[PDB]
């Protein structure tokens, strides 16, 4: 079996597979909707009781199954309940990932596209301070790229740009994948998390430098980090923020359990969990968190910066901010550096979320590396024109897969490891080859605090909260996918009977 390299590789291979487009996108529209400090409490709740026990757990059941030569929850679920229904459960870590990756890697290719236009100079041009003038421009630009529809059908139609521009992303995603794990995504990681990092912080800089007379950058910092007590009695603020964990952290996608089945049977996993999760926390609440909003506040004050963030969720970083930017002298070039950093961000991501169909197609399969990227690379290809050209079909796959998905499997993976394999067997193999130990406390944590958190949590969301009817297109071509990977899994245990 492939392994990490080296341990610094492997830590930021890691890091790129939470840091993305989660904490630079996802992050500030969430915490600016609910009350920038008021949704904060919550998070750090979150992270404590859901996010940091749920990644050593993924870790630990990535190394465990890998050891035996198996990187995906097919399998591993068997390993751990020797049932045919964890077979079953174990294929929505195949369906997450793929579902997420067909989405996913679409919006990845806008910043790219946007990366070049912006590059070159091919930018719209505000009349040279009335803010529906200078903003409009901005938002037909981003309306033309994807094709938002002008009318009255749900039909998308993106540029010829866009369609080559995904083209092109689904390349440089594939380049990388066919090097494999430690020549391909761990020495492009060693390249792309420190180039991540300076243009953020470098953005950062650049945007508390800004003020206008609605307000400066510093203000978007208080808004954010100034607690609102009151709202911690509202549960969509908590539903929110247990959303975003997952999300930020790739948690219940089995993208970790698969990068983690390329660990060595020894090698910690305690220590180097702990870090990825907390350099994906300073990227997300420290670099994520004063680029946007700060920058929104500054030009709009508060209350329009939230209305602009609850407008959509692509309004804020693909119009709303280079529409700003381009008020400042190098904005255009600034804009640039946002959206390179973006691509960078989502390219690291969007690996790792590929990498689970790559690697049961290797293990289960035992298709070479390259037919398993290359038919993998196929299957999100064409199951994007459902992303490009169908309207909302990438709301209900980022709802179905990467919102109630991922927190179903990630209480189901958790009663797997910690209730049906046992909680004294999970800890043990959690905790062997740790250069630190997991605090005893966490054990209670895991075993009651975590699975009861997420019981509760799902038991109000499927009563207080569960369109038109072309979403029944997207939900019937998913649910395919899944039956799809159903018959892979079928397919895979009559070959090792044969
Ligand atoms: C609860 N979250 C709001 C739904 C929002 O989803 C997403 C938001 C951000 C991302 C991103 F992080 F960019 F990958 C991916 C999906 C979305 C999806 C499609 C259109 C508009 C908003
Ligand atoms: C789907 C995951 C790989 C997403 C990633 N953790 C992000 O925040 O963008
Ligand atoms: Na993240
Ligand atoms: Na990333």
């Amino acid at each position: 079996r492939e392994h990490w390299a080296t341990r610094l590789g492997l830590i930021l291979a890691m890091a790129g597979n939470a840091v993305g487009l989660g904490n630079f996108l996802r992050f500030p529209v969430q915490a600016a909707e609910n009350g920038g400090g008021a949704f904060m409490i919550p998070y750090i709740i979150a992270f404590l009781l859901v996010g940091i026990p749920l990644m050593w757990i993924e870790w630990a059941m990535g190394r465990y199954g890998g050891a035996q030569g198996h990187g995906t929850t097919p399998a591993i679920f068997y390993l751990l309940w020797r049932n045919r229904f964890a077979k079953i459960l174990g294929v929505f870590g195949l369906w997450i990932p793929l579902v997420v990756a067909i989405y996913y890697v679409y919006i990845e290719s806008w910043t790219l596209g946007f990366a070049i236009k912006f590059l070159v100079g091919l930018v719209p041009e505000p009349p040279p301070t009335d803010p529906d003038s200078i903003l409009r421009p901005f938002k037909e630009f981003l309306y033309s790229y994807i094709g938002v529809p002008k009318g009255d059908e749900p039909i998308l139609k993106p540029s010829l740009f866009a369609y080559i521009v995904f083209l092109i992303t689904m390349f440089i995603n594939v380049s990388i994948l066919i090097r494999g794990i430690s020549k391909g995504i761990e020495r492009f990681a060693k390249i792309a998390m420190p180039t991540l990092f300076i243009l953020a912080v470098f953005l950062v800089i650049r945007v508390f430098l800004l003020e206008t007379p609605n307000g400066t950058a510093a203000d978007g910092l208080n808004f954010l980090w100034t607690p609102d007590f009151e709202k911690l009695k509202d549960p969509g603020v908590w539903i929110a923020a247990v959303g975003q964990i997952f999300f930020t952290l790739s948690l219940g996608f089995g993208a970790i359990i698969t990068y983690a089945s390329y660990v060595r049977k020894d090698q910690d996993i305690v220590l180097s969990g702990l870090t990825a999760a907390t350099l994906n926390e300073k990227a997300e609440v420290i670099l994520g968190g004063s680029i946007s909003i700060p920058a929104a506040v500054a030009f709009f004050g508060v209350a329009n910066a939230v209305a602009i963030a609850k407008a959509g969720a692509f309004n804020l970083g693909f119009i709303t901010l280079p529409a700003i930017f381009s008020q400042t002298a190098g904005g255009t070039f600034l804009g640039f550096l946002w959206f390179f950093l973006l691509f960078f961000a989502g390219l690291t991501s969007s690996i790792a979320i590929m990498q689970p169909m790559i690697a049961f197609l290797e293990d289960e399969l035992k298709l070479s590396r390259k037919h398993a990227v290359l038919w993998t690379a196929a299957i999100v290809f064409f199951s994007a024109h459902l992303v490009m050209f169908l309207n909302k079909s990438l709301d209900e796959m980022d709802f179905w897969a990467g919102t109630i998905g991922v927190v179903f499997f990630g209480l189901t993976e958790l009663i797997i490891f910690f209730w049906i394999f046992g909680a004294d067997k999970a800890w043990e193999e959690i905790n062997r080859g740790g250069i630190i130990k997991v605090p005893r406390i966490y054990y209670y944590v895991m075993r009651y605090i975590t699975p009861a958190f997420l019981a509760v949590l799902l038991v109000v969301w499927a009563r207080e909260y569960i369109t038109h009817w072309t979403v029944w297109i997207t939900r019937f071509y998913i649910i395919g996918l899944f039956l799809f990977l159903t018959f892979l899994v079928f397919l895979a245990e009559r070959r090792r009977n044969h």
